[PDB]
């Protein structure tokens, strides 16, 4: 697959996801919100998607990944959206790993109005 | 695929789900957790389950969606699973876009006990 | 597939994915993040994934059921991760329903740079 950036790293062929890399390191306050650059780009498959997951390791920190939907179309860079649950700061060094993602099939169909 | 109602979208080749809209206006507090209706009923093809995933404009306010999975053998009412797990209160409107639904293949096993 | 345990339940075909059940009874202290056992291990066919997504009901109730990777190669017994986003402590009973497991495919390639 083709990319465009390092904060990606290749994967075993028995792991389901590449772990994706902080670009820069990150400070979240208690319960916000924020969009975590990575710095790579994708051109992923025809007919694929790309599911950005958390990492049990980040997970089990207080900071949860919301759902990541990558278009096969896309050509932007790719931004992990996380937020802070626990009561206190967090930092995210760069390059650190944040998140996964994963390349599954999606299927396409008109919508009818039926019944 | 046939579905029944406009709470959701067409989408395009480049696009992996479809966008689902609000039926009505929302207001979710703090860590509320509330069912958001679509209006839609939808038949999903044969060997295909519907997942449902929030969008990036909603999840970057705090928005999460809890268990969205569509059952190939499911002809009720999609409503969608929100929790607001920001500090504060948030609005949905009535047509605002709140979720995608991406249709997957399914994958029947039987369980057998045995040594792993 | 092979299983070895009793944290899970046979499915329908019109049913997308297993449901788990919580191995002992694990208390949850405000604040605190947790791995709820389930005591299965699996042996995934070759090629695919599994998916754990958590039960809406238990979202409702002050928890949050974090990411849900179970890789191919993973032998070891499959855990639920959550965190407490409560004021008070929860307990989760033994064989009570967390989550659902979904088998889905993966698509593997060697990572090449380029331009996009
Ligand atoms: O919710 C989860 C997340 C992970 N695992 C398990 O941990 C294996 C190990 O994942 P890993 O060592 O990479 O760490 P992670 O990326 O989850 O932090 C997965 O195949 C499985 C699990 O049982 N439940
Ligand atoms: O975790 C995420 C979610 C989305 N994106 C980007 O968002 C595109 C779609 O954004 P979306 O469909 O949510 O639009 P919105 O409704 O949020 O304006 C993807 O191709 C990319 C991303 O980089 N990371």
């Amino acid at each position: 697959m083709i990319i465009e950036g390092d904060g990606i790293l290749d994967k075993r062929s028995e792991d389901a996801g590449y772990d994706l890399l902080a670009a820069k390191e990150i400070h979240l306050l208690p319960g916000e919100v924020k969009v975590i650059p990575t710095g790579v780009k994708l051109m992923l498959p025809k007919g694929y998607w790309g599911l950005i997951i958390g990492k049990s390791s980040i997970g089990s920190k207080g900071l949860d990944v919301l759902g990541g939907v990558i278009d096969e179309g896309y050509r932007g860079e790719i931004g992990v959206i996380m937020i802070n649950v626990s009561r206190k700061s967090i930092t995210l060094m760069e390059r650190q790993k944040i998140a996964q993602l994963i390349i599954l099939p999606c299927k396409h169909e008109v919508l009818e109005q039926g019944k």
